[PDB]
């Protein structure tokens, strides 16, 4: 049912994916457990998520029960800030590794192009925005391709299949793929009606690296974190371009804002803690939205951002 | 007068200076020459621009002439797309030294963050948009840092007093810093009121790089690209004629002040004598918290400079 997406790397990747981001610790190994259950192979999450040992409890059951073999589960993950310096960064694959419960990730993503001071592991992991001086942020002078070289080594040690970034605007990936012996595979950035960025889709289609979507509702998954531009903004959900599309296919608004980015060949991987949600955000490949859709869909885009790190400390990756 | 920045090089750079792009050929030394007589030490050039040759012969005249010493005229240039290459950055420099007659040049920026496929100068010279094949673009795998590592050295050599970047975004810039032992002194971009980027300025400016405006007066600059021909003009724009009109200065007048009040480093060109006065002397008044905040309003994000507009390059995306 789920199409996969053949990457440059030469590995095929789910379209379609469960997203990990602010799945609670207590019961994210259960719910990874019952998404597999309902028919989903990849899983995305990331060192800074803090759950990748409950993910990794949660595959590891799956396949001790023989609903899956580990090569049918596609893990992906993120190398956090603060282990850019290509000495930590294998310290770090090597802990989501351990955490997994895996011998390798199959993408292992540079989760911001940004460098955080190192802090050591047991010091505090994960370790968000702490830079190791109280709550001040502290850099480390650590260029992307560093990093990258690093992680290419990783691959050609087996520990990691595919390579890729998140986070990164046009001009950053441009230059990236002058520099890089193995290309980033997958561009992984925010991606919803509001925040359409039409020109850096098709810049990274054409250059052949697959787009992988986050936050495809929008302004959603931000409220629950208490965050202002979320919180005023009017929700996707009830918007009438977005409803009068999904009635006239009676189909829900979810339905229509996760096939508006698959039927682009853009991945996605919604998030939910509802049982409910996960065969529904899994199964909306059922209709398609003609050219006069994508017309109406595209008047909403207004370049508004919410996961931006303007906001922590004025960093100017989307400026 | 004109008041000088303190680069993060050391050396001192002119907040006023005088744009070569499209000054003819034929007139060029001239028109350097007069507006080196008219108050103007820094000039803004490019091997793109195709007039090295003319702005060195005006520089050289005043110096003849006894005007102006070699040490009191700050000269920048642009290293151009198609001599990214490690291997052809010192050719290009070279003839940009060859032509603008000097031993080094005050600033060498990277025209673009875009590496076009190198185009030897006998072959084609300013190569513009050519790649070596017909109309196609083709480009060469050379990151932003390995050009740079070759103006390090070209500053070790004395060919270069400071080097810097222009058109580069946020993003881009945070990474050659990061990664830069000489920090880009100076950030040139596109700037006016319809495209204030205010966080790349100030982001800019924080670490301690040099901003130098270009294209102050909007949509006058491009006028025949149809964005710009069907953008309102600024010098007819209800906020800015206000503000002029409250302090007896011309709309141009309020453009460049408004960024060099901000510690922006202006270029404006003009081929008429009368403006070529205006656009050095515009330091008569300040704008007011108010002004600033009415004239921020103008801030729409509108580009006329733009790299996808030539082969869909991703450079503001
Ligand atoms: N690399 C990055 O910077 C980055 C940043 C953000 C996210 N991501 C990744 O991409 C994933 C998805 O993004 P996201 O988690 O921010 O947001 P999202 O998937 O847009 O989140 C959807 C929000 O909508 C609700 N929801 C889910 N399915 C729904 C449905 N069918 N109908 C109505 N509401 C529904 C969820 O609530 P319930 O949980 O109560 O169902 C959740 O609060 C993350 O989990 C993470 O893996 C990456
Ligand atoms: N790095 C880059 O990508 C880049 C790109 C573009 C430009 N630049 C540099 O920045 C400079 C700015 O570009 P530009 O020359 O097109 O822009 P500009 O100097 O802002 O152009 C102003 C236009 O307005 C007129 N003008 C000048 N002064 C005036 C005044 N006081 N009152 C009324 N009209 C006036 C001029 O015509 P008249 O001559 O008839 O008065 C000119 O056509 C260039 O020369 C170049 O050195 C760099």
């Amino acid at each position: 049912s789920i199409p996969d997406i053949k990457l440059s790397s030469g590995h095929l990747m789910p379209s379609i994916g469960f997203g990990c981001w602010k799945l609670a610790n207590a019961t994210a190994g259960e719910q990874v457990y019952q998404a597999i259950k309902a028919g989903y192979r990849l899983f995305d999450g990331a060192e800074d998520y803090g759950n990748e040992k409950e993910v990794g409890d949660g595959v590891k059951r799956a396949i001790d029960e023989g609903l899956v073999k580990r090569e049918e589960i596609f893990l992906t993950s993120k190398l956090w800030n603060n282990y850019h310096d290509p000495k930590n960064v294998e310290t770090a694959l090597n802990k989501t590794l351990a955490d997994l419960k895996v011998d390798y990730v199959d993408l292992f993503l540079i989760h911001f192009p940004i460098a955080f001071k190192f802090v050591p592991i047991e010091e505090k992991y994960p370790p968000g925005f702490y830079c190791g001086d109280g709550n001040n942020f502290v850099y480390e002078d650590v260029p992307i391709l560093e990093t990258w070289k690093a992680l290419e080594k990783l691959v050609a040690a087996g520990k990691i299949k595919s390579i890729g970034v998140s986070n990164f605007p046009g001009a950053l990936l441009l230059d990236l793929l002058r520099g890089a012996t193995i290309k980033p595979a997958v561009l992984q950035v925010e991606h919803h009606p509001y925040l359409q960025q039409p020109k850096l889709i098709e810049f990274a289609q054409k250059a052949g690296v697959t787009i992988t979507a986050y936050s495809s509702f929008g302004p959603q998954s931000f409220v629950e974190m208490n965050q202002g531009r979320a919180l005023n903004t009017p929700t996707l959900f009830a918007h009438d371009t977005i409803k009068a599309i999904a009635a006239k296919y009676n189909k829900t608004p979810a339905e229509v804002l996760l096939r508006w980015a698959a039927q682009r060949g853009i991945a996605v991987i919604p998030k939910s803690n509802l049982p409910e949600r996960l065969v529904q955000n899994r199964s909306f490949n059922t209709f398609d939205l003609t050219k006069e859709d994508f017309e109406e869909i595209a008047k909403l885009d207004i370049g508004l951002r919410f996961n931006d790190p303007w906001d922590w400390d004025n960093i100017p990756i989307f400026v």
